């Protein structure tokens, strides 16, 4: 043979031994994929159906403002990490009673970017977005900044809303009391009417308070929002609002309107990873070979067999660690790196044709 | 689904990573279970048959005193640890010529308690007890205190004897000459006649000397016992006894009686873990699935294949480490935590019905 | 049973845990056995066919001098270690056009001694020898001294040549620029005519220069050799030679004769471990079960599957580590520890009968 049928210091060989050394334990993990944890945004989809039927934009704004708060609400007492989705992992949930269907494909493992797309069962809204959790270690706590723009298209009103979820932080992680706190600044934009809803998730510095307002294009406060993201959210007149001025309730301003309050967790919550009645349904047979319900890493943990799922986590990570190396010589099956049509940021637009059962060449993640 | 089909800090997660980190090498081990090492008490069963036929209680006491010494005698030059019996492990030995049959089930792995029961082939005695070795590290040596009461029921005389084996110590273990020494205080009680036999296993401080006496209920020395537990044991008159007063023989007092002396080890001893002619028989097909002869950990080591048995030790320990966790959501098959009927201490009474071949639901240890 | 069917401190048990702790990574390795790396001596076999046809001994000496230089010439830019041959590993190469056939059996793993034997296709020469690489770590470099005597028997002239390859050194290995250098002193002896060819592989201290001379029995310089082992080798008159007097050409003395120059490496060299056009042929079905082409450790690395070959390296080393222990209760199949018939050193004489396809009881290395 003329040549070969294949091609090609100690410290340099050591920088490769350290870069390859990555693993993951399975105890801080909870029996849910991150695609399933993000699916909890649709827990209060009724606020979207309520928003698409109101003829007043500021009343639509209150519902979208309440929906954004209700989406990040179920993150209380749930100090369990979701399974980091393997490259190509997908998930779908069709709630017949709530009236929505959602797709979510793990579109990137480096960085761990997750893209999703949801649509109304009666063609009333379209909900999609992408989230990349940037984990920051600092002091005795750990932050997690959900990088990405959320998009809610109100179909029958020919409008769309965009905002950014606030930063989630896990306090006292070294040797203390784990309690989750969410803070940051959320701004919702009505791209048709020009209405902006500013929301200020206050920090422990008063613990889970959320204060904000809703204004128009001329920048005039129309409603004053207040409450706690672990309890409720109110909408009171702005004039009467300004006239009022593991750490451990809300003060109802006269003339307030209860936009939304938390649904009580089922009795099975305290001893089952503090799940909500909606979260315990995330996990028949026509599902694709990539749906995380088929992931034996998450599945084996759900049956109580701990050590069985821990090895299959190392197994599935090792296959993803090996198949990624063989591709140096990836195809996003349901999303394409397209710009967000309302704000311009590089989003992940839903390609389509997923609800057609005819598909082939889906990667073999597990 | 309403709920789930299964239920549920870093430093706290580290105390679990350290508590779970337990393993065991297989080189200090010797190809014998601890149930087999303890079976060597019956090596000199003839002293029991000799005891049940004598009409003099103090002559019966001398034999039981000699039997207790002969039981811990074979522990010389045998610096090899026996295989720690897995939970539920059993062993049985029926010597047709010696005239006894013995059962021993590993009744507890935490703490490592071993319970046994032996009976005479001609219905002349009943021998049972429980032993828990408490290992103490100190200085450049290692002790092992056999916690538990030995019980010898002389059937035809309607009497029973009870005593406690002395502490075994392994000197010079770090980087020195391993030599076994046994010291402590043993007291044998004749619960029918009130005779007490005190035995003082002297320590290296003279090396393996054993001095003692036999007295009645009125506390009067009847016989004076002396000798070495690695050699012999004599019974001389108490009056003429008091008139006489790897480290490296006995002085026969005038008027002495040789109660017992050691049997010479076979020539195959020096190059086969210093076993005795009785110990090399401990390891046909109607044996239960728990008999340690069926343990592949001990078995593979007996054939010379070292590395084969070392992995199966890790395998059998890992199965015991996994099956114990699945029971948090044990059944002693042949012993029940009953009090010793002669002294009152919490012993392990032999339940019975073992010699009936009909049995089911025996745990799958290997 | 009378006895057993098998025979037999912490710090002493630790000296065994450290002596057994040996492994090997597979990245510095290159997809070639050391038996194949040494086979590159025959890359310029034409110099041997040219030597056996010349009627002048000093012209034969120049060719053997040029052949010895050309043998260690292909070690440039090849900073990849060959696979350490397992005990009993063999290799054979029959180049029909070059006119030679060579056998090489890994005759010893401790120390790693490799023995080979080559013969001319037209019965013109016999080439054999043994090499043991003594690895020395020093400073920021690593040496490798090829211990062993090379033997070239010129058949039709009834003479034989013997010499020793120079020391190979790998500079700047810690965290620097890996570049190979060969230095030492090589002396070729014509045992029939008494001619001696001294070769001085100069060191970096001028980088790869090689200066030497050829003298007779009366110790008189007949030819003066100069050049670089990575370029060429010349033979000029000794009188006109003395009249001339990652670090980074030759000066052609008037009246010089080009004995040999390097063959240009194929274009596939730079991105395929810097192999030569001859080296890329070392790796149909009548080959014995020991030929390193059948070694899956070297084979799997040749197909590009890296991690597949890395485990099979640990596998094949573990089998060699286990089969060597079972022999304490080895047979060299093609060489016998016989003294070299020309200089007297303990060589490895080729037994014979290898080219007969009838053979049995070859060890199962993989
Ligand atoms: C302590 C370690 C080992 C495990 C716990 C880390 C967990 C609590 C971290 C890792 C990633 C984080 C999540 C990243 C993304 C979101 C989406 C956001 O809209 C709500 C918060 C939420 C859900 C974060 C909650 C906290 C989180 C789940
Ligand atoms: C050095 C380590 C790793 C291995 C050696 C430990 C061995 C020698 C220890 C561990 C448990 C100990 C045994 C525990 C129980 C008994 C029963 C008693 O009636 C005689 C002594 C005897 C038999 C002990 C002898 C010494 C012993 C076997
Ligand atoms: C850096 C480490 C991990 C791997 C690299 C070590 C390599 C370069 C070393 C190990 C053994 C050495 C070889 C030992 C034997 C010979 C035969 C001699 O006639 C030419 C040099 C040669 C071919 C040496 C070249 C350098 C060598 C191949």
């Amino acid at each position: 043979r003329t040549s070969l049928p294949s091609p090609m210091s100690i410290l340099r060989k050591c920088i490769g031994m350290e870069l390859s050394k990555i693993t993951m334990p399975v105890i801080f993990n909870e029996p849910l994929s991150f695609l399933q944890r993000l699916t909890e945004y649709m827990e209060h989809t009724y606020l979207i159906h309520k928003a698409s039927s109101l003829s007043d934009p500021v009343e639509r704004m209150q519902c979208v403002a309440a929906f954004a708060v209700s989406a990040v609400a179920s993150q209380w007492e749930r100090t369990g990490k979701p399974f980091n989705p393997l490259l190509g992992e997908t998930y779908e949930l069709v709630r017949d009673d709530l009236g929505f269907r959602l797709i979510s494909e793990q579109v990137s493992h480096h960085p761990p970017i997750s893209a999703f797309h949801a649509e109304g069962l009666n063609n009333d809204f379209i909900f999609h977005g992408s989230i990349y959790p940037k984990l920051k270690f600092w002091g005795k706590s750990v932050e997690a900044e959900p990088k990405g723009t959320i998009t809610l298209e109100l179909l029958e009103h020919n409008e769309a809303y965009t905002w950014t979820n606030p930063t989630c932080c896990v306090h006292n992680i070294i040797v203390g009391k784990l309690w989750i706190e969410q803070y940051g600044n959320v701004e919702i934009i009505n791209h048709k009417t020009g209405d902006k809803c500013v929301l200020n998730f206050k920090p422990c510095g008063e613990l889970h308070k959320v204060e904000g307002y809703i204004q128009d294009k001329s920048k005039k406060k129309l409603c004053a929002l207040y409450g706690k993201w672990t309890e409720c959210l109110y909408s009171v007149d702005p004039a009467t609002f300004d006239a009022y001025k593991v750490p451990d309730s809300v003060f109802i301003i006269p003339g307030s309107v209860l936009l939304w309050r938390i649904a009580p967790r089922p009795p099975n919550s305290a001893q089952m990873y503090n799940f909500t009645s909606f979260a315990m349904v995330l996990n028949e047979s026509v599902i694709p070979k990539t749906d995380c319900r088929l992931r034996p890493d998450i599945r084996a943990m759900e049956n109580g067999e701990i050590d069985q799922a821990s090895e299959e986590k190392k197994r599935l990570e090792e296959k993803q660690r090996a198949a990624r190396k063989n591709r140096s010589k990836w195809k996003t099956r349901w999303f394409h790196q397209g710009p967000n049509p309302y704000n311009g940021a590089q989003d992940w637009i839903y390609s389509g044709s997923y609800w057609d059962r005819n598909y082939f060449n889906l990667p073999d993640i597990y």
